[PDB]
């Protein structure tokens, strides 16, 4: 079963978006190197209906399967990028919403 | 200018999911008739990191542009299905998170 991994971010502090944007470039580089991560996309939340105002930025990974998601989890590039995101968000990991939709 | 429209649901009540799957079937049949809606997916949130327990189900629509999202917004068949989602979630539309990532 195919997994859409959605990560919504709550930036907090001076240089939070800058660091997040470096983390996005780090993850753009990683995606092509992981065969089970078929698509990686990121951007501002335009929130046209004003129903997610807490999360001004997010990203999406599409994985072939759970093995692919786990390969991504553990890769040193992603652990570094993940650390940077946690350092850039409100109350750390608590300012990061992660959904894993099986589609 | 491509838009990822993500809807996460908080079902509330007996028969909430039953109605949500009815609304999903409506959107499955509509998506193919909306040419700027290039992909429509949905399923349960496995939430492997326990970081989104609130939202057991969700869906993603990929739109080519804002005009495509607007065409979906105003389509009477989408509105029917969206009213069903609202009436199936906790405290109405309060139980629905909607992101629009511009990617």
């Amino acid at each position: 079963g195919m997994l859409y991994h959605l990560v919504m971010l709550e930036p907090e502090g001076e240089g939070a978006m800058d660091r997040i944007m470096e983390a996005m470039a780090i993850l753009d580089g990683l995606a092509p190197e992981l065969p089970g991560l078929t698509e990686f996309r990121h951007g501002p939340n335009r929130d046209f209906e004003q129903k997610s105002e807490r999360y001004p930025y997010g990203f999406l990974c599409t994985f072939t399967d759970k093995a692919a998601l786990d390969a991504y989890a553990v890769h040193p590039t992603h652990q570094r990028a993940g650390g940077m995101l946690v350092a850039s968000c409100r109350n750390g990991a608590d300012g990061i919403l992660v959904v894993d939709l099986e589609v």
